[PDB]
DNA sequence: CAGTGATAGAGAC
DNA sequence: GTCTCTATCACTG
């Protein structure tokens, strides 16, 4: 909305990923996209980047409760 | 409105 | 038949 374009300088530094449902960030101000930051954050070690994909697979969506 | 942390399901071999 | 990775949800300021 108040950007003309969802283009944008943001990149991903561990894996390039420029596309991703939401943007995370570590204490060292470093961009990462959302998986990497789920999966860097819960591994805590390298883990071959060969897994990242240019296409992201859509999942179901259910409320947690009620 | 946006972002985070936590939990669970599905796919391929 | 089994294992692993990734996304989505709800809540708060
Ligand atoms: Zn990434």
């Amino acid at each position: 909305m108040k950007n003309g374009e969802q283009n944008g300088p943001t990149t991903c530094t561990n894996c390039f990923t420029q596309t991703t449902p939401v943007w995370r960030r570590n204490p060292e101000g470093q961009p990462l996209c959302n998986a990497c930051g789920l999966f860097l954050k819960l591994h805590g070690v390298v883990r071959p980047l060969s897994l990242k994909t240019d296409v992201i697979k859509k999942r179901n969506r259910n409320s947690a409760n009620s």
